[PDB]
Parts: C-alpha cells; sequence; structure tokens
C-alpha cells in the first residue's frame, strides 16, 4: 500500500529532509496541500519515523566508535537489555541478531579510556558479556535506498 | 571551538531535522537571523552533513537486514573494497573495523533469498569472503548524543 507519488516523496525526503512542501509539490506534480496531507499520512503510518540532522560525531567529540555485541549472563532472565540500555546516552543503536550473540550495539565515546568505562556500565546494566569491535573509519553510512 | 550555543542547535536539529529556523531561536535564546547564520556555518565547517527523513525499511520492502563482515581474499591487490562496493545500492553503510574481518557492511534486502544473491555479488565485485549476521529487530537506531 505505497503508490508512485509516495515513492517520490520518501525518496526526496531521504535525500533532503529540510526540503519544503512547495519543492516537494512541484516535484510530485501536486498542490502544496495534497503534499502536506500525504506527508502526514506517511508519518502517521510508520513510513517516516522522524527527521534528523546528520551530525559529524568527530566534530562533537566522539572520536572512538564501536560495535558491541552483547549476550545475557543468564539467558533465562526475561529479555530486557534493549529497555535497560536505552538510557545510556552513548548507545546509538541496538539490534537483536541471529547467531552466538543476542544484540549488537553501536556505541560512541570520547576515547579508549571512556570506552572501558562504558563497557563496564553495559556489562552491569544489562548483565551481559560484551564483544567489542572498534571502528577505524566510516566510508559512508545511512545511505537509504528506496527501490 | 564549538560554542555551546552551537551544541543546543545540534541537540535540537538532531532530534528534529525540520525544526524551523523560527521555533529554533525561542528554544535557543537568539534572533531569527543570528540562529539561521551559524546553521549555515555549521554546515559549512562539516558538522551537519545533511538532513534526512528516517525511512522505515520494512515499509519500503526491505524485510531482511544483515551486517555483513568482509575480508579481501588476496592481500597482494590494492584493498579498495569500499570503492568497489559503493555502486551496489543495497549497501547502506561500510566501516573498516579492528576485529576478525576488515570491514562491516549494513545491507538491506527483500528476503533471505535476495541476500544470497547480494552476497555472491559482493564476493565477485570486491574480492572478498563474506560472513553475515541477520538482524531480527531494530529497537532503536541513530539516537545521536551531543555531550
Ligand atoms: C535477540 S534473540 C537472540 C537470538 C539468538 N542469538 C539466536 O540465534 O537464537
Amino acid at each position: 500500500a505505497l503508490d508512485d507519488i509516495d515513492r517520490i516523496l520518501v525518496r526526496e525526503l531521504a535525500a533532503d529532509g529540510r526540503a519544503t512542501l512547495s519543492e516537494l509539490a512541484t516535484r510530485a506534480g501536486l498542490s502544496v496541500s495534497a503534499v502536506q496531507s500525504r506527508v502526514r499520512r506517511l508519518e502517521s503510518r510508520g513510513v517516516v519515523q522522524g527527521y534528523s540532522a546528520r551530525i559529524n560525531p568527530e566534530a562533537v567529540g566522539h572520536l572512538l566508535s564501536a560495535f558491541v555485541a552483547i549476550t545475557p549472563l543468564d539467558p533465562s532472565q526475561p529479555d530486557d537489555a534493549p529497555a535497560r540500555l536505552e538510557h545510556i546516552e552513548e548507545v546509538e543503536s541496538c539490534y537483536s541478531v541471529a547467531g552466538e550473540e543476542s544484540y549488537v550495539l553501536l556505541v560512541r565515546v570520547a576515547s579508549a579510556r571512556a570506552l572501558e568505562d562504558l563497557l563496564q556500565r553495559i556489562r552491569t546494566t544489562a548483565n551481559v558479556r560484551t564483544r567489542s569491535t572498534i571502528i577505524l573509519n566510516t566510508f559512508y553510512s545511512d545511505r537509504q535506498h528506496i527501490p
């Protein structure tokens, strides 16, 4: 249930999220009102989850980034870890995952020493063991593909 | 230099990418013209690299997501795998990593079967072994934190 017009909108809004209703309208061949109203439909079903500035983590002082795969110390607590980690500001993402581990987190931090303190907070707040994979360089990210 | 007037701007823009040069200024104790200005220099200095709507990937047909860890097969060739995979569009992100593999990709795809295809394509286009980890669920993604 996603027509051609809706495809053009989400493609445009991936590429440019500050773009304005009139720009959008003249690109989809619609009135600024039919645009507004379609864009509100997108947002209220779950198609557009919100809108964000892409910030350079380096520039605001997150010089170390890492993947941390976490698995439950006792796999019979009911599974909680995403809820309980939600309040560690430095966890940016949390996925559950098939395989030997249960979740993968992407985490950003000031330095090597700050990473060790965060790994302790993690181990303790979700009661979890950790496997860390430091990122050396990001070549490109979030490049959303609308087919 | 990141005058923590600029911090509140980016905390603001991070949570609301369509927040308006107008309604920003009140949340921030500046003028409409002062506020708009920095934003233009914030983007200039590469601190805000872009504005995106966060699209839900299932809702656009991407029912299976995976991290795919790759490592080049022949160490005597130049290691240029991000450049080679860059044209392949279902790769959304590519990181060099300090781990077992040389790189991690995040990849989205229509089904299990389409993944198998995409992996053969990754293997023959870069020249790499693939080891891949299916994401079951995204609890939260990209919550940017500004110290
Ligand atoms: C996030 S549920 C844990 C899944 C587990 N890693 C499995 O493969 O069975």
